[PDB]
């Protein structure tokens, strides 16, 4: 299994820079896109553009510039009011940048950002805010693949996590349900999902863990089987 | 709130017969469709067709006839071998039928069928097989809406469940992860999802439960705000 990372973590094997980004406003259908910019992206809401002279404010111009969706079609005025208050403090944005195969956040926005994800701390139960201007590791593909290997061998029953969950402007994790959060964003490293699928679809020749569950045939089953036999005969 | 069911449970308000049906083979992308046949549907795999003279075997001809996807593109021969053994005993199928706004299963297939869902029993932890030829209630929209009402009022923190999960040919629920199940199907009553969205997007005028989380502005925030002010000025 030691050859696997070198074999698989490669542009000819995986889309190493692809992130799927799903925006969700409370009570609306989600809106998703995929970016493959190798510098990463910046999620933000602004009338102003990132420029070279203002990188301190808005980050590097090479990031994929991904705007939060208009809240216009939020039917509740009260909800759209709160939502606009948050979007008003999202001008500087949340940078998501790949460093090798690790994904990092850099929060620039005045809006607070809270998150859940593969590298998030698991020592308490309270909210998990992202500190402004502090490079925060969200996900490691190296570690993901190590864990994937143990899962596939059946050494763990838990599939390794890859999805990163952000809540903008309200605390998370929380007692309260995600359905009631005004603004959330889910981010998937597509290479990780692909790798989980790939490994899930590889079984052992030796360790046959599979016990099919099939009733004994009743007379109805028997009639069906005979009809299948006759149909096979008739073909030809 | 007593007027709500009469108001909402109506064809002019909701798609009362729409089910989304998602097929998933281990390690493959899922494959989904939506049916809106008011009789319901039959999930099956067969070279034979439902006919009038064989309703005992294959169910009523009015059901939407939904075939499991070919397992051809499953890359593991061993996996596709087990998968074909299950598909070979799925000729008679699993009927999903609406009775008013309740959804019921009738298993005809020789393959065993196990499930998780809104009406599933919660007294033990073991597998939950569907009994062949026994009308099995999966979901109640009436009850869903009652629960939705309590959620929206904040009387419960848990959103009411609507998704029904079937595993064909292997035990469920189980120690083992769903990612390793050969054949699963997820079924959503679309009216229920719509209703959850609708209710989630209705807030109170009085019970304002929302505390926005926004840092104090630093000098960078202040410069951004001034640039926004200048841009608003410049517009016009």
């Amino acid at each position: 299994e030691q050859l696997l990372p070198d074999l698989l973590i490669s542009p000819h094997m995986l889309p190493l820079t692809d992130l799927e980004i799903k925006f969700q406003y409370r009570g609306r259908p989600p809106r998703a896109l995929t970016i493959s910019n190798p510098h990463g992206c910046r999620l933000f809401y602004s009338q102003l553009e990132a420029t070279q002279e203002q990188v301190e404010l808005f980050g590097p111009i090479s990031l994929e510039q991904v705007r939060f969706p208009s809240p216009e079609d939020i039917p509740s005025d009260k909800q759209r009011f709160y939502t606009n208050q948050l979007l008003d403090v999202l001008d500087r944005g949340l940078i998501l940048q790949l460093q090798g195969q690790d994904l990092y956040a850099i929060r620039l926005c005045q809006c607070k950002v809270f998150w859940s994800g593969p590298c998030a701390s698991a020592h308490d139960s309270c909210p998990n805010p992202i500190q402004r201007e502090v490079k925060t590791k969200l996900f490691s593909l190296e570690h993901f693949l190590n864990e994937l290997i143990l899962f596939q061998k059946g050494q763990t029953n838990t599939p390794p996590p890859f999805e990163i969950f952000f809540c903008f402007g309200e605390e998370w994790p929380d007692r309260k349900p995600r359905e009631k959060k005004l603004i959330t964003v889910q981010v998937v490293p597509v290479a990780a999902r692909l790798l989980l699928e790939m490994f899930s679809g590889e079984l052992s020749w030796s360790a046959d863990d599979i016990r099919l569950q099939i009733s004994n045939p009743d007379l109805k089953d028997r009639m069906v089987e005979q009809f299948k036999e006759l149909h096979h005969i008739w073909q030809s």
